[PDB]
C-alpha cells in the first residue's frame, strides 16, 4: 500500500530502591537539583536540540506529579504527552511504550536524571539531530567507566566495540544518557531479549546500529560537565555545581522558559505571563529580567 | 506523658519550582527525607505518640512514607492544615489529639545536631508546668521570633520578625508546652500578616512568668532550610558528618532501637528491604556494633 | 599548671603539589589559618604557654603569623622537627619547654567542634595524674590509633594503623599527659615504619592502668584534614556554621577575650588593623554583644 | 637607526589585607584550589594560549615560594622569569615592571587568581592571540558587574564604553582578568595617572585601545566557568567546582604537566620523570596514566 522531524522521550521512571529512603515519597526525577526539579535539565536538553513533541515516561504512581509540574507543555511552546512504565524492565523499553507516540518519525531518548552543561552545547546537539539516518551517541571520559556502557576506539578514532558495565573497561569513555535514533529503533527494540539482569539494554540497541555501520559516536569533550546523579553524594555535588554557576553568572542552567523564549517558541508577552505567578521569588524575577536584557 | 506534633505544612510559592511537584518536608536532606530529622528529634525527646500535619494534597504521601509508626515503636496519626494560617494553628487542628496531655511542637523542616541533644530535650520535656523554648544565635534574626534578654540573662520580650531586632537570638522551631497551650491558641487573633502566631503563644507564657528560654549554644548546629542555598548547605553538613563517622544523623530506626522501643529482631527485619543499599547495611551493622 | 605543644610538622609529599610551596597548617580552613583551630583548642583548655613545632623551613612563617603570643595573652615559643620521625618526637624536642610540668599535645591539623567542648577539655586537663585521650567513632579506623574496649566499656588495647581494626574507635589528635611522658618518650624505639609512635606512649600508660580513654561522642565534629577532599569538606563545614550563626569557630582573639586573658581595650586594638574586612568587624562586634 | 610571538605575565602580588588572616602567612595565589596551587590555573591558561616565555610578578616576600614551586619552567618546556611588586599600585603596573621582559614583543596579562574552564577554551584563546595588533579582552556575564570593569554594547553587539566598578552598571558583562596586547601597551601604561584610589587601572589601558578603534571584546559565553576567587566563600566554591569535575572525569583541570605534554613542549620520557617524585600520590599517578591513554 502506497505512502507518499524528531520526537523526544524522557525516561523518568523508577530508580528502584537504590536511593531509598530519600526516594520513598517521590521519584528521583522530581528531586531538585539546586533550585529546579531534576527533570527540567533533560527537558531543557531536548528543547535545546529543537525538539517540541516530547513523551514523558514515568511510574503510574508519579505520572500525576509530572503532569502537575509540566502540563501539556503549551506554556513553553511544547506538546507533552505521558506514558507509564509499570515495571523498570530497562531503558530500551521506552521504544515499545513510546511506539505509537514515535510513529514513523525520528527520535531522541534522554534519561530523566542526566545533567549536561557547556559551551556550544546547542551546536553539539544540532550535529547529532541533523543526522537523519543511523543512531548518534555521545562518549564522555569518566573516572568509573565500569558503571556505564563503554566505547572502545581503534587507533584512528573509530568506534569498534560497546560493552555494558565491563569489569575491565577498554577505555574510560562512557556512553551518556542522551541518544538520537532514526526510524529503525522501534524494530531493533522489539526484537531485543532481556539481559541476564532482566532488562532491555540500550547498549544492545546501540550495538545493533554499530553492526550496521550506522552508529556515530561523538566525543563530548572534557570542557563539558556531564554530572552524576547516581548517588546521594553525587546529587549533592550536582546541586553545588549548578548553584556555583548560577550565583556567579546571574544566569540559569536549564530554565525551560528561557530556552523556549530563545528558540522563539514563546514571545515576550507569553514569558511575561509565566513570570507573574513566580514574581515574589528569584525564579519569576529571573524570568522578568530576561524580557529587557540582551544576553549573548 | 507528652505528645508530639510535627507541622510539615506548605511553604507557599517561596521555593517554586522545586516544591511545585511536592512539599519541602518530603525532599531529602542527603540520604533521608527532611521529616526524618524532626521526627527523630521528637523520638530523642522520648515522645512516641505523634501527629503529623501536612497540606491536604501531601498527607497521603506522609502516610505512605511513615505508616502508623508501629514498625518503629511509635503511634502516628495524621491531620491536615488546609491553608498556611500560622504555626499556632497546629494546636487547634491538634486539639483532640493533644487531649489533656503535655505537648511538643517541632517544625517539619528544622534540623538539629549536637552533643547531649538528648539531655537538652529531656530537661525541657521533664518541666511539667509552663513552656520551654530554645534561643540560638543567628546572623539574621529579623527572619525569626527574636528573644530580648536583660543583663541578668532573663528573657523580657519576644518579637516576631522585627525590622529592628533587639538581639541576635532567634527562637528555634521546637516547642514544649503544658496543658494551657490549646486554650491560649483558641484565644489568638490573626496578626497583621494574617496568621495565628506561635510567638503570641510564647508571649502569653512569658507574661505569666512561665516561659523558660534556654540557650541552645553555639556548639549545636540548628540548620537553615529556608532557601535553596541553605537546603544545600544542610545536605553537605549532614554528608560530611556521616562520611567521617560511619554513623547517621537522625535515622529514626536507630533512635527507636536505642530507646528500646524496638528490639534486635524487629531492627533486623527493618534492615531486610533495604539490604542492597547503604541505609539497610547501616541498620544491619547496628545489631552487632557497640556505639557509645 | 599545664603547658601545650602544637605539632605542625611536615605531611611528606602526600598533598603535593598543593603543599609544595608551604606547609599544610598555614593553609586556611575557610577564613583562618589551619593552626588557629588547634591553638584555639589549647586556649579553650586553659593553656597559655605553648610550643609550636614546625619544619625548619616554615618556623619563621609560624613566628611571623603568631609572634610571641603576648597580644592574645599567651606566651608562645617555637621549635623545629628536622624530619618527620613520628608524633612522640614532640616530647623529645619539647623536653626542656615541658620541664617538670603537666603537658598537652594537639596535632596542628586537627579541627574540633561541639557543645561543652570547654568542659570536655577541662575535665581531661584537671586530671593531674596519668594520661587522657579521646576515642571517636570513624568510618575508616585503619588510618589511626585504634582503641579496643571490653564489654564494660574499659579500654584494653591500642593498635597503630592495624590492617584488621578491633573497633571503629580512633584516638583523636589531642593528648593530655602528666610528668611521665618525657621519660616514656625517651625510652621509645622507632617502629617498623621508622617512627617514634604516639600510640606506644599511650600504650605505656594503658599497661600501668593510667590511660583514661574518654569517648568523644557523635555530637562532636572531629574533622578530617588528611586529603584534598576532606580539607574541602572542613572549609564547607566551618563556613556553614559561621554563616548561620554570625559567630566564629576557633577565633583565638575571642577565646583569649572570654578567658579574660585580654581585656576590652586590647581586643579593640586587635580589631583595628583588620577593620575593613569581616574578621576585624567580627572582633569589634564582640566588644558590645553579649553571646551566651 | 635602522631595524629589520607573545610573552606572558602573571600578576600574583598582594591581595592586601582583604583575606586576612587566612592570607597572613602566604600569598593568595599559592593557596590551593582543591588539589593544586591557585597559580597553576592561570599558568596553564597562558600555556593553553601557546605562551612559553612568562614573567611571574609577586611580592618580595613571596617570590622565593613561587620560585620554589615553579623553577625556571624548563621541566614543563617553559622559560619563567621573576619580578617583584613592592607596592600594590594597580594591575597596569605589570607593564612598567615587565617592560624589559616584554621588549618589542606582543604580550598577554593574566591575573594570578583567575580560574577558567570550558569547551574549546583553547580555540577561544587562539583567536585572541592571533590578533597581532590592538588589544583583546573577554566579556563575561556576572551577577555583580559593579565589582568589575563593565563593557557597554550598542544594538549591533559593538563595544562602546568601559567603566571601572560603576555603581549603576550599563550591563552585566564584566571584563575578565585575561588580556592580550600588541606593542603599544607599555607606552599606554607609562602615561597613565593613578586613579582616585591610587592605582594604575587596567580599565584605562583598555579604554585607550577602545578610543583608537583597536579593542576587540569577545564574549566568553555562559558555557564557560569564570570562577570567583574574591572571597573565602567563593574560594571554597572554586575548590568544590574543580573537585566535582575532576572526580567525575578522572581528568584534571590546569595540570601544567599535561598541557606541556599535549602542546608537545615535553615528550613521553620527560613526563615520565616528572611523575617519579609524585608516584605515591594521585597527582603523580595521574601523570603516569597520561603516558598510555588516548584522551580526546
Ligand atoms: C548553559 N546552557 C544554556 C544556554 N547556553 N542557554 C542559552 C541558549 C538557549 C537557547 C538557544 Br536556541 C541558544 C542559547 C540557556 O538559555 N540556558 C542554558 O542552560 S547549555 O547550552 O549548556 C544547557 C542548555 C539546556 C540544558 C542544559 C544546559
Ligand atoms: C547525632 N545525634 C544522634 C545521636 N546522638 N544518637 C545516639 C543516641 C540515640 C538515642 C538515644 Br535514647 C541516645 C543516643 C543517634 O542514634 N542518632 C543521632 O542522630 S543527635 O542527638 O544530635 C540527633 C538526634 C536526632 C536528630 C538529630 C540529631
Ligand atoms: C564553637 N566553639 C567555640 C565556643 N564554644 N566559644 C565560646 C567560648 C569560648 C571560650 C570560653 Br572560656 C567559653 C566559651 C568560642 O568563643 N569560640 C568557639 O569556637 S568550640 O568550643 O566548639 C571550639 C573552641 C575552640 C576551637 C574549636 C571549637
Ligand atoms: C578543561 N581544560 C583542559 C583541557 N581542555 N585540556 C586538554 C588540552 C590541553 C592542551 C591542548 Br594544546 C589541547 C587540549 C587539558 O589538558 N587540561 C585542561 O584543563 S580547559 O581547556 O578548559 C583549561 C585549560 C587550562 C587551564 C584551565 C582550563
Ligand atoms: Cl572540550
Ligand atoms: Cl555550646
Ligand atoms: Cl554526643
Ligand atoms: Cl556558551
Amino acid at each position: 500500500h502506497h505512502h507518499h522531524k524528531r520526537k523526544g522521550i524522557i525516561l523518568a521512571g523508577g530508580s528502584g530502591t537504590r536511593l531509598h529512603p530519600a526516594t520513598l515519597a517521590i521519584s528521583k526525577q522530581l528531586l531538585p537539583v539546586y533550585d529546579k526539579p531534576m527533570i527540567y535539565y533533560p527537558l531543557s536538553t531536548l528543547m535545546l536540540a529543537g525538539i517540541r513533541e516530547i513523551l514523558i515516561i514515568s511510574t503510574p504512581q508519579d505520572t500525576p506529579r509530572f503532569q502537575q509540574l509540566l502540563g501539556d507543555g503549551s506554556n513553553w511552546g511544547l506538546d507533552l504527552q505521558y506514558a507509564v512504565q509499570p515495571s523498570p524492565d530497562g531503558l530500551a523499553q521506552a521504544f515499545l511504550i513510546g511506539e505509537s507516540f514515535i510513529g514513523n518519525d525520528l527520535s531522541a531518548l534522554v534519561l530523566g536524571d542526566n545533567l549536561y552543561y557547556g559551551h556550544d552545547f546547542h551546536e553539539l546537539l544540532g550535529s547529532a539531530s541533523q543526522r537523519q539516518t543511523g543512531a548518534s551517541v555521545f562518549a564522555y571520559h569518566v573516572l568509573d567507566p565500569e558503571r556505564y556502557g563503554v566505547v572502545e576506539f581503534d587507533q584512528g578514532g573509530k568506534a569498534i566495540s560497546l560493552e555494558e558495565k565491563p569489569l575491565e573497561p577498554k577505555s574510560n569513555y562512557a556512553v551518556t544518557g542522551l541518544y538520537f535514533y532514526d526510524q529503525q529503533v522501534v524494530d531493533i527494540a522489539r526484537d531485543l531479549k532481556p539481559s541476564p539482569r532482566g532488562e532491555l539494554e540500550i547498549t544492545d540497541v546501540n550495538r545493533a546500529y554499530l553492526e550496521r555501520g550506522q552508529l556515530s559516536v561523538e566525543i563530548m569533550g572534557r570542557g563539558y560537565a556531564w554530572l552524576d546523579t547516581g548517588t546521594h553524594d553525587s546529587l549533592l555535588e550536582a546541586g553545588q555545581f549548578i548553584a556555583t554557576l548560577e550565583n556567579r553568572q546571574g544566569l540559569k542552567v536549564a530554565c525551560p522558559e528561557e530556552i523556549a523564549y530563545r528558540q522563539k517558541w514563546i514571545d515576550a508577552a507569553q514569558l511575561e505571563k509565566l513570570a507573574a505567578p513566580l514574581a515574589k521569588n528569584g525564579y519569576g524575577q529571573y524570568l522578568k529580567r530576561l524580557l529587557t536584557e540582551t544576553v549573548y
